[PDB]
């Protein structure tokens, strides 16, 4: 543990839509000499229901990063990017927060083994897309969510985990100490607020669509706002290919004080 203050600075947290972007994109964004982007989000491997199994899928272009994580996620570790593999519901009927005991155990220890297994510096939870009670699955809350969260937490403590500020996340406050960051859900205007009783310092109240991209002045007028308000996060949906660095150095300008430069690699997604 720390015997200090220890505050620590606004970290950028971008998700990225693995089944359209190759993630190495992120890791071309410098600030200060080191990368603008601190945490990236691979979205999204999926909870499955199958009969009474809660299982992990990875589809075709998940699972092939992680096949190709030398490739394609060690790269970005090796300049200090923690990488997060996304979670998300798949329709099936059972989410994050409608499992029993055993499915929340079950698919908490397949969590944690591919973050082991592939090197992964940890999680993101969306609460999206489960469709409750399609199946037979139960249709409202068991309590999972928070249990699942406290058991992630007790396998890997050392590990991230984040959650996009969607679906049954207002169950969580209880478990909040064990979750690093939350991130706003919508995009390119700030709400003065955190989920889950998170202080601000835990929390992204304002995220930019990289795709959809707002002008520089307005992320730069509202990350100084972010900033100034003791908010620990901006968050970052939909990084694509091009060269997104003008928006960037708006918000190093605002937030940080400083500038984003851009490497000139566009990696495309040759898989
Ligand atoms: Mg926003």
């Amino acid at each position: 543990e720390v015997v200090t203050r220890s505050a620590t600075g606004i970290k950028n947290i971008v998700y990225i839509e693995v089944n359209d972007i190759n993630p190495l994109n992120a890791g071309s964004y410098i600030m200060d000499d080191a990368p603008f982007f601190d945490y990236v989000i691979l979205f999204a491997a999926n909870i499955r229901g199958v009969g009474s199994d809660a299982t992990l899928y990875n589809n075709p272009n998940v699972q092939y990063i992680l096949d190709h994580k030398d490739t394609l996620i060690k790269p970005l570790q090796d300049k200090g990017i923690k990488v997060l593999l996304g979670l998300l519901g798949d329709h099936t009927g059972l989410g994050f927060a409608n499992m029993n005991s055993a499915q929340t155990e079950q698919f908490a220890t397949a969590v944690a083994n591919a973050v082991s297994q592939y090197g992964l510096d940890g999680v993101d939870f969306d609460d999206e897309w489960a469709e409750y009670g399609r199946n037979g699955y139960p249709s409202g809350s068991t309590g999972s969510f928070s249990n699942l969260i406290t058991a992630l937490h007790n396998k890997m403590p050392g590990k991230t985990i984040t959650v996009f500020n969607y679906g049954y996340t207002s169950e969580l406050t209880g478990v909040n100490s064990y979750i690093d960051y939350g991130i706003y859900a919508f995009f390119n205007s700030p709400s003065w607020s955190t989920g889950f009783g998170m202080p601000n310092s835990k929390f992204a109240p304002y995220t930019i669509n990289l795709n959809s991209a707002p002008s520089a002045a307005s992320a730069q007028l509202y990350s100084g706002q972010v900033a100034s308000k003791g908010y620990g996060a901006i968050g970052y949906y939909d990084l694509r290919a091009n060269n997104i660095v003008s928006v960037l150095n708006g918000v190093a300008k605002g937030a940080f004080k400083s500038t984003c430069t851009y490497d000139g690699n566009s990696y495309p997604k040759n898989y």
